[PDB]
């Protein structure tokens, strides 16, 4: 019953504002339904927005990335690499490894949005950085389930 | 002395170049890709009294790489077990650039870690490892 939506609903929910979500709603949806869109265009948006902290437009860069078709054009944006290469814990490095290795083996958006809901934010966040580095690494559904853990644990913690 | 080689070290992966570690103040712009992290964190150890943590904290990542993460954090471990400098620096050694450089970043955000000493290990191990 759309994984997009889900998503979506999970993005905004760890999107504090007000006028924010509404921005970030139109963008996702536009993705979504193929309208007019443009990976530089949202990432530079994205980039420049006010009050998200560094970790939601991480997250926000990654779904744009997975979302978007407007690639052949090897991204990777500091910004994004940044607000998910952990942040020098150790711990939270070590379970993003064993996450990783456990997505590598899921195959559904449901299996895998289950396997890393246990984790933390902390380590959600640094197993996005790895994927991001190299998204075929696991499917686009379990790209999916992994955001949407990611959000939950974040919004959950406060 | 131990800052003697360090400086060799680090300079032995410089690209002409101006040194700039004689033994306060603060950055230094232009060029230099992953050194400055490396230099950064030097200075870290031979600049502030007895914060920041701008490009230090990104260049010193895992750069996506499960297993340098991976890697990085059981050395991560070991040098914390460490006490002298050649011997964190012959353990680092076992492991490769990306890892060792990820080393860094832990201990980085971390410094009271590994004792100024072992850090210097890793330094010199890990731009051993890289000018190699």
């Amino acid at each position: 019953h759309s994984l997009l939506t889900e998503v979506e609903t999970y993005v905004l929910s760890i999107v504090p504002s007000g006028p924010l979500k509404a921005e970030i709603a139109q963008r996702l949806e536009d993705v979504f339904a193929g309208k007019n869109t443009d990976l530089e265009v949202l990432m530079e948006w994205l980039k420049t927005r006010p009050i998200l902290s560094p970790l939601t437009k991480g997250i926000l860069g990654f779904v744009f990335t997975l979302t978007v078709p407007s690639e052949r054009g090897l991204q990777r944006r500091r910004f994004v690499q940044n607000a998910l290469n952990g942040n020098g814990d150790p711990n939270n490095m070590d379970k993003a490894v064993k996450l990783y290795r456990k997505l590598k083996r899921e195959i559904t958006f449901h299996g895998a949005k289950e396997i890393a809901l246990s984790y933390s934010a902390g380590a959600l966040a640094s197993c996005m950085g790895l994927i991001y580095n190299r998204m075929g690494a696991v499917t686009t559904e379990v790209a999916f389930g992994l955001v949407c853990a990611t959000c939950e644990q974040i919004a959950d913690s406060q």
